[PDB]
């Protein structure tokens, strides 16, 4: 269980190994993949990566049909398993990590990037607890030469994807990922997801849609941060608030502390 210089210790997830190092003990996370078209632009987007909220990317070895993909380590593991089923989490902490989850989602839309699948098992945690965007195998390129480009493949997880995925031909990319974000900053702060999908037969949706937030999971949810909610998880993707205005929301803003 190696790789050149590196042994595989553990699973990660899926599939993803730690990665540690037999001479110099440095641990890294490392993808192995058994398609070539598909890790091709995998790896040029990987090798674009450059910001301290997404995982940077090393490089990459082929041993005959596997591919080992080397990242940065996030020895804190994911998001998900800081969410208390039904609960949420403390305020201060659900605020700093949806800061820390618009600055990654605003560095990779700079650089013509979206991820399509922001969900919390993708939201990694490093050594002080700083959040960082992973896994790349469904990003694409929405901006190029400054042109953008619409998208029209289907994809991400049901309860985190945006209605206009469901309903359009084409849809532009940076407002999915803005209501992805939304419905992790509704599982931060709730511990429970709203729908198993935004869609006409969803009647939790509808409830949503009618302002029916006496339900849960919305009544778990403070005043301050519910009205940024009511602002990205918005149907109309034209309508629905943007990275700039969500940095000028009252609760976005709003000092908080455990
Ligand atoms: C301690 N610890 C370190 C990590 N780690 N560090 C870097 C790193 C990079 C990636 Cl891509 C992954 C993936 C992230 C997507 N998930 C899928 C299963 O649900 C979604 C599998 C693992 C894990 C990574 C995770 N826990």
């Amino acid at each position: 269980p190696f790789v050149e210089d590196w042994d595989l210790v553990q699973t990660l997830g899926e599939e993803v190994q730690l990665a540690v190092n037999r001479v110099t003990e440095e641990a890294v996370a490392v993808k192995i993949v058994d398609c070539p078209e598909n890790i091709k632009k995998e790896i040029c987007i990987l090798k674009m990566l450059n910001h301290e909220n997404v995982i940077k990317f090393y490089g990459h070895r082929r041993e005959g049909n596997i591919q080992y993909l080397f990242m940065e380590l996030a020895s804190g593991g994911s998001l998900f398993d800081r969410i208390e089923p039904d609960i949420g989490m403390p305020e201060p902490d659900a605020q700093r990590f949806f800061h820390q989850l618009m600055a990654g989602v605003v560095y990779l839309h700079g650089i013509g990037i979206t991820h399509r699948d922001i969900k919390p098992h993708n939201l990694l945690l490093d050594e002080r607890d700083n959040l960082k965007i992973a896994d790349y195998s469904l990003a694409t390129v929405f901006r190029y030469n400054n042109r953008e480009r619409l998208l029209n493949k289907m994809c991400g997880t049901l309860p985190y994807v945006a209605p206009e995925l469901l309903k359009r031909r084409e849809f532009h990319a940076e407002p999915v990922d803005v209501w992805s974000c939304g419905i992790v900053l509704t599982a931060m702060l709730a511990g429970e997801l709203p729908w198993d999908q935004p869609s006409d037969s969803c009647q939790e949706y509808s409830d949503w849609k009618e302002k029916k937030t006496y339900l849960n999971p919305w009544k778990k949810i403070d005043s301050a941060p519910l009205a940024l909610l009511h602002k990205i998880l918005v149907e109309n993707p034209s309508a629905r608030i943007t990275i700039p205005d969500i940095k000028k929301d009252r609760w976005y803003n709003k000092p908080l502390k455990k």
